[PDB]
């Protein structure tokens, strides 16, 4: 039973869904007053353009955000990463929803929405993406998370949006898809010394996972300003084969792919004709070693039309290694299963569940999920 989630417009777990549409009607009359927090706590919309406020959020998440199943690593999203992730085109200040202690002003809670146009089967809907739900460790198991969720819902409803997309490691009613975490060792000595990885020699293991010093695909180079239109084109066309995807404007494409050091890398393949035919991309997200830092790259969007996908991703691994990353991480979504085993990815523990709020539709396999979040 789900004390919070049974009250929400989402399908029941183990409801075979054969329909397509919203769970409830669009509200045409929205609660104007913030939801009531427990005594001693108050809402505060966080201005991330104020360096002090950004730092406070960084610290909250640094000290209180997601850990792995073994509680040995915690994601360490940087200030600059958070600005990229939370100020894309159409970001709204009121959707950076903090909770503060009244007496001290200490930041103890967060949740965020960013707008996104989502393609789900035969339907394209303006939605939001919910990320960075975080309650301080000392406030855990006090039902603050439902208040954070209800409040962002209200604030999103005020802007005329009635659906959301989100992911979590926990099972809630009801996943649209389920992904699996895969990791590719780049610096196996560090991964073993930090206990990320564990009848093999260390000699043998370094040999197994050794990569070329430079990439193999002809005409690979960083994405530049001039590539924004064609990257947009490649991504728009490539994504049509999946059943859950973003629909990005050209400005959105600039935001999410244009390289920024230690945040996002995108490389394009420009062939012998001067035509851009493929791209790869990965984002930067380290983890604090509890139980100093583990440098990890996360596979983002990888589009292929002329270069085989295996080669693209092989080049992605080489570039990640050149840039000092200890490990390259990917999900089993899109066509990722075609290369994961072949490029010596190992499977992880944990599931990433994909979810829609206020949208009833059939579930899909991971291979039909075409949406990658931060
Ligand atoms: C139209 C617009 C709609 C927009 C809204 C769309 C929905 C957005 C939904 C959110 C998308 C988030 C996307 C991400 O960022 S996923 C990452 C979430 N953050 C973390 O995992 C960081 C570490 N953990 C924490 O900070 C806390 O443990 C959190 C904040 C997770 C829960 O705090 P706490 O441990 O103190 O619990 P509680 O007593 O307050 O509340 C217990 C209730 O909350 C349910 N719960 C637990 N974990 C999650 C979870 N990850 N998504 C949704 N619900 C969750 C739980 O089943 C129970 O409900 P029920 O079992 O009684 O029903
Ligand atoms: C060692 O460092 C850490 C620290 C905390 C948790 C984890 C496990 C984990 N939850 N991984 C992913 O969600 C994940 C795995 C593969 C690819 C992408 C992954 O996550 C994305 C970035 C974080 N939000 C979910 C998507 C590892
Ligand atoms: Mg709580």
């Amino acid at each position: 039973s789900y004390q919070f989630w049974d009250t929400q417009p989402v399908p029941k777990l183990g409801e075979v869904v054969n329909t397509h549409g919203p769970v409830e009607p669009d509200k045409d009359n929205i609660r104007q007053e913030p939801y009531t927090l427990p005594q001693g706590f108050t809402w505060d919309a966080l201005d991330l353009g104020d360096r002090g406020v950004l730092k406070e959020l960084y610290t909250l998440l640094n000290e209180n955000y997601v850990e792995d199943d073994d509680n040995m690593f915690r994601f360490d999203y940087s200030p600059e990463f958070l600005l990229w992730a939370l100020r894309p085109p159409g970001w709204l200040p009121q959707w950076h929803c903090g909770v503060r202690v009244v007496s001290s002003r200490k930041l103890v809670g967060f949740i965020s929405a960013i707008p996104a146009n989502i393609h789900i089967y035969d339907t394209e809907k303006k939605m939001v993406e919910i990320n960075f739900l975080c309650v301080h460790k000392k406030l855990r198991s006090k039902r603050v998370a439902p208040v954070l969720i209800r409040e962002i819902t209200r604030r999103v409803h005020l802007e005329g949006i009635f659906q959301a997309v989100y992911t979590a490691g926990v099972v809630l009613p009801k996943p649209v898809g389920t992904c699996r975490y895969w990791h590719r060792s780049l610096n196996p000595r560090k991964l073993i010394e930090v206990k990320f990885s564990h009848n093999m020699t260390m000699q043998r293991t370094m040999k197994l996972y050794r990569l070329p010093e430079t990439p193999k695909t002809a005409g690979l180079r960083p994405m530049e300003t001039k590539d924004i239109p064609v990257v947009h084109q490649l991504l728009t066309r490539y994504l049509k084969q999946f059943h859950l995807t973003p629909v990005m404007s050209q400005e959105e494409v600039e935001h999410w792919f244009y390289p920024q050091e230690n945040i996002i890398d995108t490389f394009v393949v420009e062939n012998a004709n001067g035509e851009v035919t493929d791209f790869l991309s990965f984002y930067t997200l380290p983890s604090t070693i509890m139980n100093k830092s583990l440098k990890a790259a996360y596979s983002f969007y990888n589009v292929h039309t002329q270069t085989p996908l295996l080669d693209l991703m092989s080049d992605a691994l080489v570039l990640a290694k050149m840039k000092g990353f200890d490990v390259f991480n990917a999900l089993d979504l899109m066509e990722n299963k075609t290369f994961l085993e072949k490029l010596k990815f190992g499977i992880g523990d944990g599931n990433l569940q994909y979810y829609l709020y206020n949208w009833k539709c059939p579930s899909m396999g991971a291979e039909k999920v075409g949406l990658v979040l931060q």
